[PDB]
């Protein structure tokens, strides 16, 4: 019964269930304000994506797009399979104290269940032609799920400059499990103001967890 | 008789001499707050530098390091010869409303006198080993100029990531001539807090012109 507003909101997430305890005691939580940055010789990240987005689900907390097996990234010489991507507005991560109006998360998992999430910022700009295909068909109520007519390639929502920030964090929604590899891309993408407004309107407001303390962590920059 | 403080300061520069009129009527002035940015497919910039820094001059307004002929950059298929590089603190340019504590300018000129300046931001970090060589020998008073023992290569003060912001602007000190190509590098370099403090102490304070209106301009990002 968790939410982004009111008494089941982010500050109370850890109180709600035993399984959500990391939202309360965790010291490596996401998102964060990216303001303690260090240059590091990170390897480039192999992105082996095919066209494979199939369904669009409104779950009350976001719009989630599911992906068929076969698409993956390689981080630390390990294959993490793309499972789904979804959205928040405004951005969950901040960059040196500032938000973007929107952020996408591409959620991946290796064979043992370890999670790697690619985060992509979006600013106000040209209509995103890939997001229009999903937005046209966006379910208006929680629980609804539409099948997509044409399969979408998620690689088209990623920038061509693939320099990125890296850090060790968590899921941004309960249970907020830790041990998540975060790959936040430096280069932003574009969306129309209308697309942003539609997403906010349908979600009913802000869909962003507050930034959490960096604590012992640093953010690595390629 | 211009300065960075008081009644001969930046707000009054255009009042001081007829030759300084651009500081008053100019609509394409530098520096600027880099907050209206557009992605653009800018060509990479050829940097053909040799070891060639010879002298270190304190001129009351900065520390200026002079360069022997033979080192150049290529912008718009034109050779601009490196003449000198110098410093300001805090940064002249801002990035999305925020300063860096220090900024370097590498001043170049083509055969007809057209200026191209490469700007490099520096943050607090490790001692810069190339700046230490200059700092050791830094003239304490205006008018003084020391010959360097060992020639320095300016290329070592530039980042290895050479993605850059570009815009059309001006000199940041009187006469503030326009028609200057600005190449401001995206990746920052590092300096020690001690090196910054030494430069500020010797200059006697802030050495940065206030940001000027972007006006009709955009900033291009590679
Ligand atoms: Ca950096
Ligand atoms: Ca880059
Ligand atoms: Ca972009
Ligand atoms: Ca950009
Ligand atoms: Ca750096
Ligand atoms: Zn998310
Ligand atoms: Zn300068």
């Amino acid at each position: 019964g968790w939410s982004y507003h009111g008494e089941h909101g982010p500050e109370h997430w850890g109180d709600l269930k035993d399984e959500y305890i990391m939202c309360k005691i965790g010291k490596n939580q996401s998102p964060v304000d990216i303001n303690r940055i260090v240059d590091a010789k990170l390897k480039p990240i192999k992105i082996e994506y095919r066209a494979g987005a199939t369904k669009v689900l409104n779950n009350g907390h976001t719009i989630k797009v599911s992906y068929e097996p076969g698409s993956y990234i390689v981080v630390d010489g390990i294959k993490f399979e793309l499972k789904q991507f979804h959205f928040h507005a405004p951005s969950e991560h901040k960059l040196k104290g500032q938000h973007y109006p929107f952020e996408a998360h591409f959620v991946h998992a290796d064979k043992h269940g370890n999670l790697a999430v690619i985060g992509v910022f979006f600013k106000e700009g040209r209509e995103n032609p890939i997001l229009e295909k999903i937005w046209k068909v966006m379910p208006e109520n929680a629980g609804e799920e539409v099948k997509l007519a044409h399969k979408i390639n998620a690689e088209d929502l990623l920038p061509k400059d693939r320099d990125y920030y890296r850090y060790s964090g968590s899921l941004t929604t309960p249970p907020c499990s830790e041990g998540v590899r975060w790959i936040v891309m430096e280069e932003e993408m574009e969306m129309s103001k209308e697309q942003i407004e539609k997403f906010r309107k349908i979600m009913g407001g802000d869909t962003n967890r507050p930034v959490q303390p960096l604590n012992a962590r640093m953010i690595m920059e390629k």
